[PDB]
DNA sequence: TTGGTCTGCTA
DNA sequence: AGCAGACCAA
């Protein structure tokens, strides 16, 4: 579980992250989504909107503590979003070239 | 908010 | 495994 330098390969982006296998991909997925125009996470309990899985979960925790029901899992985003193909596409454009992001290597 | 870092378990 | 909840710092 050593530290790896993960680089975003999207056009004109110089973002990089210190990353370990155990971290998982939340921060990386959210960064890829910043390259998706007009993509927004809408709160299912009010008119709040934001970008990013981490942010919408923080909104749920702070603004809706009576809703014990949890937000979406990271492995549900691609397969249930109407723009899921675009989301998986922007992930590949951003991070696919980082070989260590592959499972089992 | 976001980054850097951390880790128990539906281990 | 790595999700996803956690901390503090900026
Ligand atoms: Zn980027
Ligand atoms: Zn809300």
């Amino acid at each position: 579980n050593k530290v790896h330098i993960i680089k975003c390969h999207f056009d004109k982006c110089n973002k990089s992250y210190n990353w370990r296998k155990k971290y998982g991909k939340l921060r990386l997925v959210d960064h890829a989504f910043t390259h998706v125009p007009h993509l927004k996470m809408k709160c299912n309990f009010c008119d709040y909107m934001c970008k990013g899985i981490r942010n919408i979960r923080l909104h749920h925790k702070k603004s809706h503590p009576d809703e014990q029901l949890t937000g979406f899992g990271i492995k549900s985003v691609v397969r249930t979003s109407k723009k899921g193909k675009d989301l998986a596409k922007v992930w590949d454009e951003c991070f696919k070239k980082n070989r260590v992001l592959q499972h089992g290597s």
